[PDB]
């Protein structure tokens, strides 16, 4: 149930490149981040 909504892409009209990154925070959990700094992981303190 957990993907029904999660196939889409950004409607706003005009808008950056924009990049799968893989973030963690600080608990062992990591979030699918699109940002625009290509790196593919930033683990949070």
């Amino acid at each position: 149930d957990c993907n029904r909504a999660l196939l889409t892409r950004l409607h706003r009209q005009t808008y950056a490149r924009l990049y799968p990154v893989l973030l963690v925070k600080q608990d062992g959990s990591t979030i699918h981040i699109r940002y625009r700094e290509p790196r593919r992981m930033l683990t949070m303190p």
